[PDB]
């Protein structure tokens, strides 16, 4: 099986805006997570072909990854910070759904998720 197309990261029909919360998500949250020692499996769409995971996109029907999230932020694709936060949550829950408790990739996701939650606890009030 081929990989599916990646999620949309640009739509010229969508209205755009900048908010201090979206700037924080890009400049602080995504930066902090990207540099984490466990980030690398999460920095791009899951390449099921390359990794020989025939069942990944049979099980995961709402794919998400931090590469996609970053592109969405850089493209001003998100209107609301909540959209971005949901995409992070989708990413982590996909990892948990595909794998099993205690799997190394799951422990890696948990660590990134704990860090994510800590950073979004510091999200500035909407300016
Ligand atoms: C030792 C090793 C070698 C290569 C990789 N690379 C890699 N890249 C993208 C995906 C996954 C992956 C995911 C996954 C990752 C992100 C996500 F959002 C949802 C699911 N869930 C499982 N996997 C692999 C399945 C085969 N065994 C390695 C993990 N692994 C990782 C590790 C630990």
């Amino acid at each position: 099986s081929m990989n599916p197309p990646p999620p949309e990261t640009s739509n010229p029909n969508k209205p755009k805006r900048q908010t201090n919360q979206l700037q924080y998500l890009l400049r602080v949250v995504l930066k902090t997570l990207w540099k984490h020692q466990f980030a690398w499996p999460f920095q791009q769409p899951v390449d099921a072909v390359k990794l020989n995971l025939p069942d990944y996109y049979k099980i995961i029907k709402t794919p998400m990854d931090m590469g996609t999230i970053k592109k969405r932020l850089e493209n001003n694709y998100y209107w609301n910070a909540q959209e971005c936060i949901q995409d992070f949550n989708t990413m982590f829950t996909n990892c948990y759904i595909y794998n099993k408790p205690g799997d190394d990739i799951v422990l890696m996701a948990e660590a990134l998720e704990k860090l994510f939650l800590q950073k979004i606890n510091e999200l500035p009030t909407e300016e």
